[PDB]
Formats: structure tokens, C-alpha cells, sequence
């Protein structure tokens, strides 16, 4: 039962290496995992419903990755605390690079890929500005812009340029370089006045 | 000639206030037009190439604005230069809602909508490094990241934030806070050690 479910969905993810979910058809994806059509109808409405699920379960293991390591603070100065909480997505989205792509992509088309995306990044949005906040109170950081929207329009570029970085796309941050720009910008723009 | 192609250009742009490019149809958009079916095949191979030339006439816009404010340069400080900018995109993307939309959606779909937009970013990308570039010269700002990493991730910030501001994505910045948001993120990045 969980059996063929899982080998869908590793099917999958091998698949949206090599072409987007569209040349992908329901017979590649049983094919795959070793079961017929009507079978597969039995796990997943759909491919996309395919996509879906591939999507939450990354999702959901950057966001248990954060938790951890907000439950277990590194002894580290400033900088160091963002690049490891950025290192979070940076190794989580980049240890599956296809599913961040078809994800990403399918976001136009799908209100539930959309609202997954948007729950997730309203959480992410909202711990960062809490940390933001906290090193208001205790003095670290300047009082400047709202911290909320200053951590809205951080977090929104980091999802661009990882993603960007992770397909190669022109233009790109390389992906060796990316974390030490990335950190580079949130710790100029949170502590500079 | 050149009315009934401009008039399919402007039908497009209105209908695609209210619907995606796959809910508009070549009868929708001949109807509008004043023309026939087979008329609008002369002017435009498909609905697809019509959304490519309204992008084409967007970005190039931002460009042209660019240009005319690189040659004429405002006598300011270095904050409202990069917010006179900034603010280019800003009001042309943002007088073309959605075109911008639409555009981006494409960017996943079709090649020449990805080359388009990769062609101008890596114009604006180029310019901003050479204005980074010239800030250290002179000695304003800090030789801290390399120029073009440091362009590349700020203009997708701008590219990301801006456009979910315009379509009220959830998550966003308040549209009548962007602009202060991207410059504070901006000068601090680019003059901050
Ligand atoms: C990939 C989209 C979310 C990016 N968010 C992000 O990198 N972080 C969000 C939370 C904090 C603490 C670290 C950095
Ligand atoms: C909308 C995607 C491009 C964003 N680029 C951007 O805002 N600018 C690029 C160029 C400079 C000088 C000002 C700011």
C-alpha cells in the first residue's frame, strides 16, 4: 500500500529531472513504479496531484529543519546564526532540485501548489521577523523598516535567487556563491542604519 | 495595418485584467479587435505571440525610461539615486499589471518569453554592477561582495517582491511600501560594511 505510493512518488522525482510534469504521462510515472494505470488511479487523482505531494513532503522538511534548529541554537555570532538558518533552504530545496522546479513552476496553474507555497512562506515571513525583533529588544539591531516587511522582502529573495542558482537560469547567482550573498544582504540590511 | 495590430494589442491587455491567457481565446481577441478569425492569423501566429509582444513593449519601456534616466543623472544623494531607479520599474511594471502577470507565468512555458526576460535582466543586472562599480571608485562604497553577485541577487529581489506586490500575493509588501522597502535593502547592501 505505502509500498507503491512511495514508488510513485520516487518515480516521479526521478522523471522531473530529465522534462517538466507535461511529458510526463500516467502510464510513465505506473510504468515506473512497477503498476498498472488503473492502480495508480488508486493513490493519485492526477500527475499534479503527483507534484503536490512531492512538494509538501520538501516543504514540509525544510520547515522541521528550522524548527530544529530553532530548538537548538548554534553558539555562533550574528552572521554566522542567519547563514546557518538560510543553510536550512539552501540544502533542503537544493537535495531536490526538480521537484523546487516543477513546483515552482506549477504555481500559476495550481491553487493548491499556490496556497502550500503561500502557508509556508507566511511561517517562514513570520519566524524570521520574530527573530528580527528580538534582536531589536535587545539592541543589536536598529529600529528601521517594519521588520515584517523587511523580512517579507528578504525571505522573497532568497526563494528567487536559490532557485534561480539551483536551474541555472540567466541570470544567476553560481551556487558556490550564493549562501555568502545571500547572508551578505540580510546582515547588512537587519543590522546596518 | 498597423491599427489592427495595435487594436489586437489592446484587447489583449484588457482581457487579460480579468482572465489567464488560456481562458482567452483567438475569437475573444478578434471579436474584440473588430476583425475576423482568419484576419488575426495574418498579424499574429497564436494568443501566445500576442502576450510575447506586449512583454517585448513592457520591458522595453523600462529600459528606454533606464536609459533616459543613466543620461540624466538627478542631482541627489546616493539613496534617492537608487530609489529614482528602482522606481522605474516600479511605475512601468506597475502601470502594466497585467501583462507583468502573464509574463511571468509564461517564463515556464515558452522559450522566447524566458529569453526575453533573461536578455533584459542581464541588461539591468549589468548596469547596476557598473554603478556599484563606479560607488567604489570613488570611494562611497566598501569593496565587500563581488559587484555582478551582489546585482544579481538585489534585481531579483526587486523582480520578485515587485511583482507579488502587484498581484497581492499572500505572502507580499503593501504596494505603497515597496519602494522603501527595496532602497533600504539596496543602500544598506551596497554601502554597508
Ligand atoms: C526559500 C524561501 C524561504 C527563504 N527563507 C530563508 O532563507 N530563511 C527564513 C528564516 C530564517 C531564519 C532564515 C532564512
Ligand atoms: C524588475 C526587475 C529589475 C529590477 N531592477 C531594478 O529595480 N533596478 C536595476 C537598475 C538600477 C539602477 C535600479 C534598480
Amino acid at each position: 500500500g505505502d509500498d507503491r505510493e512511495l514508488a510513485i512518488l520516487a518515480t516521479a522525482e526521478n522523471l522531473l529531472e530529465d522534462r517538466p510534469l507535461a511529458d510526463i504521462s500516467v502510464d510513465d510515472l505506473a510504468k515506473g513504479a512497477g503498476i498498472s494505470r488503473p492502480t495508480f488511479y488508486f493513490y493519485f487523482p492526477s500527475k499534479e496531484a503527483v507534484l503536490l505531494t512531492l512538494l509538501d513532503r520538501v516543504v514540509n522538511q525544510a520547515d522541521m529543519a528550522l524548527q530544529t534548529l530553532a530548538e537548538n541554537p548554534a553558539d555562533t555570532d550574528r552572521e554566522n546564526m542567519w547563514r546557518t538558518g538560510i543553510n536550512v533552504f539552501f540544502e533542503t530545496f537544493g537535495s531536490h532540485k526538480a521537484v523546487t522546479r516543477a513546483g515552482q513552476a506549477a504555481r500559476a496553474t495550481s491553487v493548491e501548489v499556490a496556497e502550500l507555497w503561500s502557508t509556508f512562506m507566511q511561517k517562514w515571513i513570520a519566524y524570521t521577523a520574530a527573530v528580527i525583533d528580538a534582536e531589536r529588544d535587545r539592541g543589536a539591531a536598529p529600529r528601521t523598516l517594519p521588520a515584517h516587511e523587511l523580512a517579507t522582502a528578504l525571505n522573497l529573495m532568497n526563494e528567487r535567487t536559490l532557485f534561480a542558482s539551483f536551474a541555472g537560469e540567466q541570470p544567476s547567482v553560481p551556487e558556490a556563491r550564493v549562501l555568502d550573498t545571500l547572508v551578505h544582504i540580510w546582515v547588512t540590511s537587519i543590522y546596518g542604519e
